[PDB]
């Protein structure tokens, strides 16, 4: 890795450091201030960071935060924040030039503890460096001497090359804080670095794996996985998850998983993950919200678990993707449902593609999922003299675009990965991705030609109250939705038709007694 000679400072950092060095003299303090590890790494790597961690040598976070440098002919020195956090250590928080700078006190980490406030007291810079997660996050920048300190004697070397290494032995560390296993994979794939062989042999142990699935908050497990899928290279993170046999502990399936989890599900997840990652970084328009792209990678990764379900305490077969998001990762309920919507509306999108590439009715009458919509369409278009060949596909597409709301751009990409897999029991996706992009652009254009863009916001032509007016008194809240699904088929088939034009067809058809259903 091409590192920098020394640490280039910016206009705010330098200014902030200038005041910090002025307080050591205006108050005559003997303390050796120092930045924490996360900032020195990005600076030496040629990047920048807004997280400024300052460790105090012989002074508490709030103790040094109460040493305001006033009466120095300054520009009304006035901070914006001064929050202090206690415990049962004392960390102070400052706010200068719209920058959150927390003053942490150099302290050490104990071993004998219940994984909660193990810190006993503060000790030297070595004790604050060897408690860091990785060797690249254990570097200090002594702002009193302007030099870089490598107390681990491995960090500057492991940063010049690509290697994630724990300061202390990995297995002993991963038994005290097993979450550091996922933090190593997160930093190994973010910076494109490798993992030390003693770190791989420790993470792959049954002891560390059994210590990661038990006595470990799932919320934090899912919090690390979201940072992988929502970071630089998530493929590498997933690759390390399957190699170290952590894919089954992080994404744990429920016991009542029917059908049983197929063997080597990590091999099918990576292939879909690599394809999905290479199908969302080609055009690079910048109009792709992170959440949308983040949910897309989960959908492709969990695509083999699309047809497997589980039974909850109510005996309802719930898709397995619900147990992974709600119980194995403690994610938002919107993430669990959005992924499930993508998986269900995928097979229904794969059947409409051969018709959306030529804008014609290409075997749409035998679609088993649209047998109810076609029956609505065949009954309305029976008295039509000549009807276009696009009203059929516009209605069916105009119905699948109202269930995925605006997730049709991510669902269409997942349907292209299901149309490249062969039949069998080996059969795995192998199709070329050169014609896959072209397919995405051809279908997306057809949707736009048909005016179906955001067709999930178009108000209905006839409300529920007029439905009871035009129809008889015989009916109830199951009939309004019944009639509105038929009217939606009329609205999708006649795009330029009015509401009164639709009510004429409704008043005429009730005067003719012609069942559409």
């Amino acid at each position: 890795i091409e590192l920098k000679e020394n640490i280039e400072l910016t206009d705010k950092e330098r200014k902030i450091f200038d005041r910090l060095l002025s307080t050591l003299r205006y108050c005559n303090l003997d303390t050796q201030l120092r930045v924490a590890g996360g900032w020195v790494r990005d600076k030496l790597l040629g990047k920048e960071s807004d997280d400024i961690d300052i460790a105090i040598d012989n002074m508490s976070g709030s103790e040094f935060l109460d040493k305001f440098k006033e009466y120095l002919s300054s520009r009304d020195e006035e901070v914006q924040g001064d929050t202090v956090i206690e415990r049962n250590l004392e960390t102070a928080k400052l706010r200068i030039y719209d920058q959150w700078i927390d003053f942490v006190n150099l302290r050490s980490e104990e071993y004998t503890e219940n994984s909660r406030i193990p810190t006993m007291k503060f000790g030297t810079a070595k004790d604050d460096a060897f408690r860091r997660d990785l060797t690249i996050n254990s570097l200090f920048y002594n702002i009193n001497s302007g030099a870089v300190e490598d107390l681990t004697e491995r960090g500057i070397d492991d940063l010049k090359s690509g290697k994630i290494v724990t300061p202390l032995p990995a297995k002993a560390t991963f038994l005290d804080d097993p979450l550091r296993v996922l933090r190593a994979v997160r930093f190994g794939a973010r910076f494109g670095f490798t993992l030390d062989e003693e770190l791989k042999e420790a993470a792959s142990s049954e002891e560390v794996r059994v210590a990661l699935g038990e006595k470990i908050s799932r919320e934090r497990i899912g919090n690390e996985i979201d940072l992988m899928i929502s970071g630089n290279g998530p493929v590498s993170a997933v690759t390390y998850l399957s190699d170290l046999k952590l894919f089954s502990v992080v994404f744990a399936l429920p016991s009542s998983a029917e059908p049983s989890p197929p063997e080597n599900c990590g091999s099918l997840s990576q292939s879909y993950l690599e394809a999905m990652w290479s199908l969302l970084k080609t055009p690079r328009p910048g109009k792709f919200s992170g959440e949308q792209r983040r949910l897309a990678l989960y959908a492709a990764m969990f695509l083999p678990f699309r047809k497997t379900v589980y039974k909850d305490t109510k005996g309802k077969s719930i898709p397995v993707v619900n147990h992974i998001f709600k119980f194995s990762m403690k994610r938002k309920t919107s993430d669990a449902e959005t992924v499930m919507n993508i998986h269900q509306t995928t097979e229904r999108f794969r059947s409409l593609i051969p018709s959306l590439e030529v804008k014609k009715d290409v075997e749409l009458d035998e679609l088993t999922w649209a047998a109810d919509i076609l029956e609505h369409w065949k009954s309305i278009t029976l008295n039509d003299p000549v009807i276009p060949a696009t009203s059929k596909i516009r209605v069916l597409t105009g119905f699948l675009l109202r269930d995925i709301k605006d997730f049709w751009r991510v669902s269409l990409l997942t349907s292209l990965l299901l149309s490249a897999t062969v039949d069998g029991s080996n059969g795995q996706l192998d199709f070329q991705l050169e014609r896959m992009r072209e397919t995405y652009l051809t279908v997306e254009a057809t949707i736009h030609e048909l005016g179906l863009d955001k067709i999930w916001d178009a108000k209905p032509l006839v409300n529920g109250r007029e439905i009871m007016q035009i129809a008889e008194l015989k009916g109830g809240s199951r009939l309004i939705r019944e009639w509105q699904q038929k009217l939606l088929t009329w609205q999708l088939a006649y795009p330029n038709g009015t509401a009164e034009e639709c009510k004429e067809w409704m008043r005429d058809i009730k005067a003719k007694r012609q069942r559409i259903e």
